[PDB]
């Protein structure tokens, strides 16, 4: 039966069939989960440009790398940057689907240097929940704070 887990650790090292990046629109290196994307996986930026609100699957090799790009909440509206993030999880979920992988390593979008200042790891990991409840996949989630891991972990354990 797929379930959600939360690990604290860098998604580079993940041990899922496919990696989701934070990613900009550009598709450039950038900073934070998307660095450590680029130098494990620098294959994958060819073409990997897509925009706000959407998501791209570039291979490395085999392995699947789905850039996906939540909205920088410094450029949105609360209500706009709020339709964005939900799409960009539902794009994933798309990709994670056509893909047939058994799991996948996701970050929480929008909450980092896209957060506009605000703490949104509910408002992140509940549309991250939304889209991915109709795929069949295993999901990681993966963060880097250890509170933030506690309470993904408590938001997980409380919907069995
Ligand atoms: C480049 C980024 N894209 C994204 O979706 N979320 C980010 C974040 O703030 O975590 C950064």
């Amino acid at each position: 039966a797929p379930s959600y887990r939360v690990k604290r650790m860098d998604i580079a090292k993940n041990d899922e069939e496919c990696v989701v990046n934070a990613a900009n629109p550009r598709g450039l290196p950038g900073d934070g989960v998307c660095k450590a994307v680029y130098k494990k996986w620098p294959e994958s930026f060819k073409n990997s440009a897509t925009p706000v609100g959407t998501a791209k699957t570039v291979m490395c090799g085999t392995y699947p790398v789905i850039h996906a790009v939540g909205p920088n909440f410094s450029n949105y509206s609360e209500s706009e940057g709020d339709r964005e993030l939900a799409a960009a999880y539902r794009e994933v979920a798309k990709e994670v689907t056509r893909l047939g992988v058994n799991s996948v390593a996701i970050p929480l979008l929008s909450t980092g240097v896209y957060s506009g200042g605000k703490d949104r790891l509910t408002q992140s990991l509940n549309h991250l929940f939304t889209a991915m409840d109709s795929t069949d996949a295993d999901v990681v989630i993966y963060c880097r704070d250890k509170e933030w891991e506690k309470k993904i972990s408590e938001a997980i354990q409380m919907r069995t």
